[PDB]
């Protein structure tokens, strides 16, 4: 799948912009991901901070939504909506050694439920650790979910709201 890179590594605002747009423009906004092979459905998402963590996020290209992550040798997905997604998901980081899908979904609704949020590049940096550390135990839950929104707001959201102000 396509790659965007971003770091909030001596990150402007206009590196920001110009990452941003590059997610938009490889959005399909549509009611459902569907007729889209799988080899295009999604958009990889590598982001590096100030301590060189780095971790790639899956988002599926209809709807711009974080669907799952990679942290080095292993990824971490949302409980699929369906079976169609459920299979779909099945194609992300193939060669990572370690697989697990959470049980919970990804919506909004259910990450402030497990959450128990200032958004920035400070946010970011520190979200990114937290995905990373998540794989080797560091980090808890309600920490993982607060930093699945800051990243969801900052770029899933991002994207989709500029996509659609994009569209009039």
């Amino acid at each position: 799948y396509p790659i965007i890179n971003f770091t909030t590594a001596g990150a402007t605002v206009q590196s920001y912009t110009n990452f941003i747009r590059a997610v938009r423009g490889r959005l399909t906004v549509l009611p459902n991901c569907v007729g889209l092979p799988i080899n295009q459905r999604f958009i990889l998402v590598e982001l590096s901070n100030h301590a060189e963590l780095s971790v790639t996020l899956a988002l599926n290209v209809c709807n711009a939504y974080v669907v799952g992550y990679r942290a080095g040798n292993s990824a971490y997905f949302f409980h699929p909506d369906n079976q169609e997604d459920a299979e779909a998901i099945t194609h992300l980081f193939t060669d990572v050694q370690n697989r697990y899908t959470f049980a919970f979904g990804g919506n909004y609704d259910r990450l402030e439920q497990l959450a128990g949020i200032e958004l920035g590049n400070g946010p970011l940096e520190e979200a990114i650790s937290a995905l990373y550390y998540y794989s080797t135990g560091g980090t808890q839950l309600p920490t993982l979910a607060r930093s699945f929104i800051i990243c969801i707001q900052m770029i899933s959201e991002a994207a989709r709201f500029q996509y659609i102000e994009g569209e009039m």
